[PDB]
């Protein structure tokens, strides 16, 4: 609901499927905190992360599993995960799309916050 | 039906809406004729522009107006107009999308296809 | 330089090298004239395209042959070039890198100016 | 370089100036071990992070603080940093560039890696 993932393939042009994608929540000890996780599926998204109740305002970071995704297509990867940290905030539009654009060597990140 | 567009703004964090999109096909005397055209929906996106029938085989450009976008949100920006120039190919999927990021000096695109 | 192009490769980790750029400017007529061409080095980098005196004002398109370059490396892309049309030096002279950062099925650009 | 930085505003079209970089070493119990750091030039660069010697085989996390250069700029972004996580020197030593383009909702990486 409030959070989407949306991963693409650069090399291919295709959605990147089957991709692990794991979210953690900063917890008060600085640690990273387990949140939500699945896999992307044929189109590369993953829908149902979490819900508005769950998603309160802090810092998250969502780790991509690109190693994996890489490997699993016969591609040696230059990165062991990719990142995406930052802050939700209720001050801002409510639903918020993560999308990541993978290359072996390179990748890019956006968000697209709407209401 | 077989090409949409997405546009999206990485200085907002949004959709780019209301962005002119024109897209040509290269004729055999080397010009550019036009082909289709529109505007961007409030999700960034440009449905409806062509058939399955009508978009045969050939070299295409999709012109995205980018500096009118900039100069209506007061932003001076460095790019004339973002091209993205492709062969469309029938071996390949059939369904094309053009993801096109926008920032002031830069921008990212993406082709993601599929069946 | 005035105007300098830095291509990278996302797939190698590595400067592309040998790929083909040509630099066109809008004419009174509103067609694009060829201004200058030239290769990217084994670092990237495409230096020498033109000069101050000749770099005047005026709408620039830096077409880098993006397909020439993955063919060449018997790779089948996406894109037939990547352009970056912008205008120039219109207040005043500027110095402008245009860099790219290329994959089979996308690329990115940006421009860093700077003032001398 | 061993290891190298560069840092590009895509707002601005410029160099990111003055942009804090810390570099971090997965340690043998699996936690990350501070590895060097350093700040962005004028040219967008950061040299000087380590030597040949110091930067031996392992995995890496180049943390470039994306928040503290936007907000030093007045402007609130997404993100907290940009992470670049990679193993390095694992088949010996090579130099290796991280570049980065920064928006403020958006960032792109790339890596340029030669064998000496
Ligand atoms: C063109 C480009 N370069 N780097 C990125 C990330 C991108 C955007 C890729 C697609 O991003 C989205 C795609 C969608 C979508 O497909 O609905 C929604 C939100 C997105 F952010
Ligand atoms: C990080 C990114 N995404 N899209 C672009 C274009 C870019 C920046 C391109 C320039 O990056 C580099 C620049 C240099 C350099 O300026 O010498 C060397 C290596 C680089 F990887």
């Amino acid at each position: 609901c409030p959070l989407m993932v949306k991963v693409l393939d650069a090399v291919r042009g295709s959605p990147a499927i089957n991709v692990a994608v794991h979210v953690f929540r900063k917890a008060a000890d600085d640690t990273w905190e387990p949140f939500a996780s699945g896999k992307t599926s044929e189109s590369g998204e993953l829908h149902g992360l979490t819900t508005e109740e769950e998603f309160v305002e802090g810092i998250y970071k969502v780790e991509i599993d690109t190693k994996s995704y890489w490997k699993a297509l016969g591609i040696s990867p230059f990165h062991e995960h990719a990142e995406v940290v930052f802050t939700a905030n209720d001050s801002g539009p409510r639903r918020y799309t993560i999308a990541a654009l993978l290359s072996p060597y390179s990748y890019s990140t956006t968000a697209v916050i709407t209401n």
